């Protein structure tokens, strides 16, 4: 016999799978009781979490709103009209200069779809190479020649890098190899370059070799929202991105594209109209997905309309105040970042000058409640043993931390080293070796006790904490 | 300038922070429970799915492996990842030193072209079920006309196989034909449109004779291959990729099942010869194509594949398909021509152009009277914006609990909107926008929608408590 | 010192290199002293040899006569233009209809050139398999699924076949494979195919696919411009062409467009004009090539002056009637033809029924002063062994040989197949056992003494034999 | 009735055709009676031509000697195998460590087959970019991004630059692009380069980006041969070249490769042998020719033979003597040459500081029998009207010049360019205004007379002065 829809379909999640509930409030205790820096990482709120755990994900809504290869999609074509106009205010975008699409599924599936509309296989491409800070998705393919992304697969890539000696982007380099390579496609943004982005430059060299110019703004696109950083839109063809990173949103991407009459450019016709609109719509569907996400749509449609707040705006200013708290704190203890600064939400923190790799010093902070990712940094060639760390001011900026706080994460930060240090001198540099120092550490479990103490006090985003299941 | 504090942000409901989405939701949900849900790529899932697609689980980065990762924190994710993985191949009942998964996939589109990133080069060739006679668009669609829709006719070289032009069942003498003179490294079978059972057997004598790999795209029907209710494809198959969000009756996602260990002895194979697909599909879906996994879709995946290995799920696969047989023969019975004449799954595909007819104007009178259906390419159709055919599945309305002979009223339901669609044409034209002065003040569409909307609050539903919806 | 330019640049080759001198006068007595049956081959004339071994060798001419990357091409663009000029004669092309272009190297250059021109890397082709009597340079990869010919690198191939019961093109199964696969290009012409083409079809399976048509008429070329088979340029958009074959010049190849109004089609705009000068132009001249071999053009030149001749089109009716000669008195030796017969240059045989394959008929015959070469037939998959033997009629032809000649060239051929069979009866069909009934078999010596005998009945052009080293 | 073979086939060119007889009697006219200078010409010897043509037109030789497609090749195989051993011979190669085929129809046949042997459709190749003095076949597109050679479209270029400072080849900037893009082949060599070639600096960068390395000698072949340049064997992998310009042979390809065991290199299995052989041939025929032209082989094989002499080395030395003597004369008058001189046969000729172009100086050369070719330089962009113009010493130096009678040659050029700055003062840089300067110019007249007086004395290679049809 077939179970009752009550049985199977509207009991609790605590009731029938024990195991994931289980594993759920396990996470959730987690995300609460220690110091999360992942710099692509946030807590998005109950509302948008509501949105995304709702009936909108039985849906098939393919095609457009208003032009639909099924029925039925009378609300979901008012959630997404709403996702889209939200898209375009929330960046202070006039709706005849510019359109989005709001399908894409996460940001990487979000760049590939932008690449085909405006790319056939094997076009150049030129983006930030990852060690000097770019996605993999910019093109990434290793200095040993391994391709690793499908964009250096799909498409031909020429990463463009930063200054060896500053960190900076090294423009002049940009324009030699973009002189020489002639992209079709260069794109500006990064995962880890710890500054602005002169988009004007970008503009500039794009102009000189005849190629299109797209900021993939994913980690920063909170802090373009508020105004907060140097707006890609005022120079850029197509600006893609993310919306779970410092936007604070589901995990979505969305693809922003010019509309209308183009600006003056001698060799192009006059009345000339820009034509990416039917392009990009037709890369996400038919040519790369299928059924939207109506559920991330939806979700995606009330974190917009919360990134257009004040109270948000103030949130991307402390995020950007508490990322520069936290590294100046760490250069006075001594410590080595990439451009010895930021102008976002991230540090990029070179272990190399302390004879560390990323990966020591992420196991030992994550043994610690310290949440933190490796990272490649200049001349980097190892992805498992890389020469950085990352942190970033997001996730716990939306805890409620200020910049005293982000001091504290500094001392905590600057422990964690020490202690890593201190493995790496006793045990020695083999990881095999190293592990044997993170067994029974009297100090690894007193760090881990402060920071439980100093995170567990903060205010949570997403879920009450007092209906939590793990309240210890 | 102050921020807001956690409470009014972060932890306030959907239905105060934004009571616009709140009340679209509300409105879809009250649609999904109010009319005759017929599309055979949706279904109804639980409750305890939609508490962990909406949970802590989106805040978190854990791209890599359980285990292997490139972030820390992933203490509990991994032990997400691990249980959805071997849940699912317990629900295929499948020996996991013989098969392996990955869960990562964002949805079907995205799983398909991992897999085929995994295996093959750009412009590899690739041989499909053609759109018309019922393969996805994934499967290498391009029209023809000869335009190319899928990016799987654009990054590899497609020639789809059909079905027999007048029995409408696969044509698998042409198939190996094809197969002999085209040579491609890979065949696909399953499909999005064909209401027949697979030849596994026969695809896999096709693919030894010209040395291709076989995968089986089991998206629509992967709740009856757990449930043991039509072939295997496991038997046969190098690579089975699925949806999890039709049938199965899950969130929506993807997965990529792939063979492991030693191969079967073949000719001119060498002796002890292993399967090497699973660092090729992990690498393919990360780091070649996805970023971040979507942790909460994996989560809720891992509920949904508990709640498909039960005796009740496999009850509801027997009823599923007893439910499409019963609305086939009813519907044969008043003279419409079904695609083989009948169904051994999910669903039917009604070719309406001997009525002189296209799907467009039947699905959009149907969605006048909350019977929610999508017009369907038959075998060829030209023309997406109005093909010949109807396609009506069984899942979700299933899933409320209905049974034959719930299926029958519903296929008298189909009858009345198909004779009004035939009415209006008669009186107001062909041309569409003559046909939609048909569609103003008819009280013949206005008495079908109230039966409609009476007998579906006959039923239970899933997903959400009816009793708290905003709209009674 | 430098040797003064008497001694190295102007002494004749019979002093400069006596090794080279002997192997070309040991080449002359071998061409004029045994039966030369190779299709692809023909003896061209000495006055298109003069052409080719001259100073027009050491001239860069890169470009296009009057817009060329050089200077000093007075002539060379006189000899270009009227190279052009007499080819379309040749082919009975109105100037303002159809346009060609005399650069390619050989065949092979001109087919690569003619598709980079109308093709992306990667876009679609249908060609004639070559087990059914298509080229390399037509798509071929092997039903292995081994890439053989760049042509199915570079490009996307999918070949259409001859039926395999009557060997003629099975035209409904190519209609049905274009529409399935939608190629941009679709090719006609072949290498061992016996019959004629039905280009009215191939047009019309063109039309319903979208695809441009090109014919390769390197074989018949020659017949094709002494209008004895049919005509290529009523319904293609480019045809190319060897100029060593049938048509009886150097080795080059030559590219034909249509240029001017395209005809009426639906869909297509008003006024429309072909397009394809420029593209081919460019591809074989930036593109793929260097810079033209002008010895070749001047060559050319003079073998189309000598192709447009009456004497060659009787020459080309006599090149079918021997050809239908020789195969009628294979046949009636129980051989088996493919199709059962030939419209043209060539046949095809068979070899299979009578347990052989064609490398062990092409190595006797050799041995027996009989030059044929081994060939697939429908199903083959060896090159190495394959089930044919391909014989042409051009070479022999000019040396004057008629009917009644071709029929005793069928008797040596009736021959040697049987005593290639004699052999693999005695030593086997293994091939190191057959090589062993090679070695001292009176029988060969015998067949080879009555070639050389009938070989020297007949004139040979392109050299004089009454001045060979070797008599 | 067919005509007698004596009357078509034996009958000499002068009487079949009258037409193109006349034409050639004045093209032998022409390269007596002028000032012959272009770098890649030459005048071949009377016994290549009777080789050349010659009965070894009439053979289909498919294949490798010994290893045919079709019967009747006793002859062919001995020529062909002759060829070969001589081209080893003539650049002292060890047969158990290089191999060649000598099959290539020209140059640009020779360099597409030797990259289709080692790459794959789009694999990177970087050469000498063409305005820096590289081959069209090295990957030629323009600085505009137009791709040019098939070298551009079926293979990925980045081409390597010189030093605007000093003309030279820029050996750290080669080695930062080739660590950046990551070749699978470097090509050295070139058309237009006036400089010889750091093989082993090349070799050196090759193996740090792990690329093969190919030289493309056609240019300076005959000089390598004569030991009078750097060998490339003695670095590459792959050398090709062409046989028909300072070689003094016919115009023909042949493709060196190395054999046997290779040299020691830490990451390399022991006892490995190179594998080249089979792929080059294999790309050769059945990949991309058909049948080999035999009478361009046996004349290369004479051609190969005429270069192993002690004349030839003479011939070598005189050829870099004369280019030598000829720059010293062009500098001497205030001429820019780009390095500042020759290593080789050829001077690159910046015409930019008299404000001229090389079309304007070709044309009215050409007007006066001296036989050059504008050319492009460092930074040009115009193939129309190019900054140079490139002069060579081999077709000159064969009719027995020595380095007097290049010093006239300077002074010819010098009343050239000189009268080309008096037409283009008068007139105007307008190449139509230019043009007006050309006609009925005494001046012109009277250099045209006096190149002809000195042009018409000195000997001539190929053919017996004392039989031409044209004397005056
Ligand atoms: N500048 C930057 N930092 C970043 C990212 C990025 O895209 N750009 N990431 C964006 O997510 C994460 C790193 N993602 C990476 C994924 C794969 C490889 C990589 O090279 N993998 C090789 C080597 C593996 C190994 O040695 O163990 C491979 O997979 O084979 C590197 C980084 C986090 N930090
Ligand atoms: N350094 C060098 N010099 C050389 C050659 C070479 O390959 N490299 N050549 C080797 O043979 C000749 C020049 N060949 C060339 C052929 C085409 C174009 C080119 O860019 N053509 C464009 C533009 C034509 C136009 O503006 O009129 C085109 O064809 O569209 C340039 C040079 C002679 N000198
Ligand atoms: C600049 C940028 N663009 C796109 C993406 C891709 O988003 P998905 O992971 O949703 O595909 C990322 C992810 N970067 C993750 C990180 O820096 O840790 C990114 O940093
Ligand atoms: C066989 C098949 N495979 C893959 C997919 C793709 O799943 P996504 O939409 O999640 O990308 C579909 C979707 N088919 C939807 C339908 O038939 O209506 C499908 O039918
Ligand atoms: C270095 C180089 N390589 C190959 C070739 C091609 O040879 P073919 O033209 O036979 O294809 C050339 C021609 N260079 C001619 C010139 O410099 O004027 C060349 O200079
Ligand atoms: C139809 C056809 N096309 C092109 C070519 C190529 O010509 P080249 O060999 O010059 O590249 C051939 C050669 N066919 C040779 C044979 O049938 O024996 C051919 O048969």
């Amino acid at each position: 016999h077939m179970d009752p829809v009550s049985v199977w379909g509207n009991t609790p999640l605590a009731t029938v799978d024990p195991e994931i509930h289980d594993l759920i409030e396990k996470e959730k205790r987690r995300q609460c009781r220690g110091i999360e820096l992942i710099a692509s990482e946030n807590f998005t709120s109950f509302a948008v979490i509501e949105a995304l755990g709702s009936a909108l994900t039985n849906k098939y809504s393919e095609g457009m709103p208003g032009n639909r290869y099924y029925g039925g999609n009378e609300y979901i074509d008012q959630i997404e009209n709403l996702c889209r106009s939200r898209a375009l205010q929330a960046f202070h975008l006039d709706a005849q200069s510019w359109g989005v699409n709001v399908q894409p599924y996460s940001g990487s599936p979000a760049n590939f779809a932008a690449y085909t509309a405006v790319l056939n296989p094997h076009d150049r491409i030129m983006g930030l190479d990852l060690p000097s800070g770019g996605h993999l998705t910019h093109g990434y393919y290793t200095s040993g020649g391994k391709k690793i992304s499908a964009t250096s697969i799909y498409f031909e890539s020429l990463p463009y890098k930063v200054n060896s000696t500053t960190g900076y982007i090294d423009y002049d380099r940009l324009e030699e190899k973009a002189l020489d390579f002639r992209p079709k496609l260069i794109i500006c943004g990064g995962s880890a370059y710890p500054r602005d982005w002169d988009y004007k430059r970008f503009r500039e060299v794009a102009d000189k070799c005849g190629a299109l110019l797209l900021c993939d703004m994913a980690h920063t696109s909170g802090l373009v929202a508020a105004q907060e950083v140097n707006s890609p839109f005022e120079y850029c063809d197509i600006v893609t991105t993310t919306t779970h990173k410092s936007l604070r949103g589901p995990r979505a991407g969305m693809i922003f594209y010019r509309k209308g009459p183009k600006p003056p450019k001698k060799g192009q016709p006059e009345n000339a109209v820009y034509d990416f609109e039917d392009k990009i719509n037709f890369a996400v569907f038919p040519s790369l997905q299928g059924g939207p996400h109506n559920h991330q749509i939806g979700a995606l449609a009330v974190a917009l309309k919360q990134a257009a707040s004040p109270g948000f705006k103030a949130y991307a200013k402390q995020v950007k105040a508490n990322a520069v708290a936290l590294g100046k704190y760490l250069m006075g203890k001594g410590y080595s970042l990439v451009t010895g600064g930021t102008e976002n939400h991230l540090v990029l923190w070179d272990l190399r000058p302390l004879g560390l790799t990323g990966n020591k010093v992420e196991k030992l902070c994550d043994l610690c409640n310290i949440t933190v990712n490796k990272n490649a940094v200049f001349g980097d060639s190892s992805a498992l043993a890389p020469g950085g760390v990352r942190i970033g001011a997001p996730a716990m900026t939306s805890r409620g931390l200020v910049e005293k706080d982000f001091e504290q994460i500094g001392e905590f930060l600057h422990r964690a080293v020490t202690l890593t240090l201190e493995i790496q001198k006793e045990h020695g540099k083999l990881l095999k070796d190293f592990n044997k120092g993170l067994v029974n550490n009297k100090a690894i479990e007193d760090l881990k006790a402060d920071v439980e103490k100093f995170s567990a006090l903060f205010d949570m985003p997403g879920f009450l904490v007092s209906e939590m299941k793990y309240k210890d």
